[PDB]
């Protein structure tokens, strides 16, 4: 009944700002989650480890913690957010963002959806944040659609395995809302979903290093863990 919450960043567009990753990573260090969990949620949510929740999955072999055993690349530090940002308009060569984030217009997705856009647009100099909360009928056409920049949703697990997360950001998955599209990423995951990954042990190392792929490149900005 693990669930994460994630923003999903498009990167459909081959010349698309959020194709580049240290931009992906500006906007992850410039949100703090301690507060959005503790202040602004309060509802039992806690800090994303990545995108697959921590207690969740143990090592087929001992009882380790899949989220331990990945380690985890989300920080808060918005002097980091403001380097990364630096970097990214050289990269891409920009001077400016104006984004989007489409949400729920659920009372909680509400708050969060706010202190995101207000999180991003403070700490990074020229980027501006608009919110579009809509109904759910709506944010799923326009995630499939490609009709938003960023978009705000989650996943909750029906059964206790990390692949269950990780297979949504495979490059042809359907639910790759954002068309994230890493081909190491894409080498691991399917490596661990084939009918031909019969070592668990291998496929437990498969899933362990995508994790650590899509949160190297912060292929999806995860916002918090709801257990
Ligand atoms: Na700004």
């Amino acid at each position: 009944a693990a669930s994460t919450q994630y923003m999903e960043l498009n990167q459909r567009d081959e010349k698309s700002p959020f194709r580049n990753a240290n931009l992906r990573k500006a906007i992850s260090y410039s949100i703090d989650r301690k507060a959005l969990v503790e202040s602004i949620l309060g509802d039992g949510s806690i800090e994303p480890n990545g995108l697959v929740p921590a207690d969740m999955a143990k090592d087929p072999s001992g009882g380790k913690d899949f989220a331990k055993e990945a380690g985890s690349q989300i920080e808060y530090d918005t002097k980091k957010a403001k380097e990364y940002w630096e970097k990214a308009k050289k990269e891409l060569g920009i001077s400016t963002l104006t984004m989007d984030i489409l949400s729920s217009d659920a009372d909680s997705s509400k708050k969060t959806v706010e202190f995101v856009q207000g999180s991003i647009q403070d700490a990074l100099d020229g980027v501006k944040v608009t919110v579009s909360p809509v109904p759910f009928s709506v944010r799923l056409d326009r995630s499939n659609k490609g009709d938003f920049d960023a978009v705000i949703g989650g996943w909750s697990a029906d059964y206790a395995d990390p692949s269950s997360f990780l297979d949504l950001f495979a490059s042809d998955n359907s639910y790759n809302r954002g068309r994230y599209n890493n081909a190491e990423f894409d080498k691991f995951v399917k490596a661990a979903s084939s009918a031909d990954a019969t070592d668990p042990e291998k496929r437990w190392d498969d899933m362990l290093n995508a994790e650590k792929t899509i949160m190297g490149d912060m292929g999806v900005v995860p916002l918090f863990q709801k257990s």
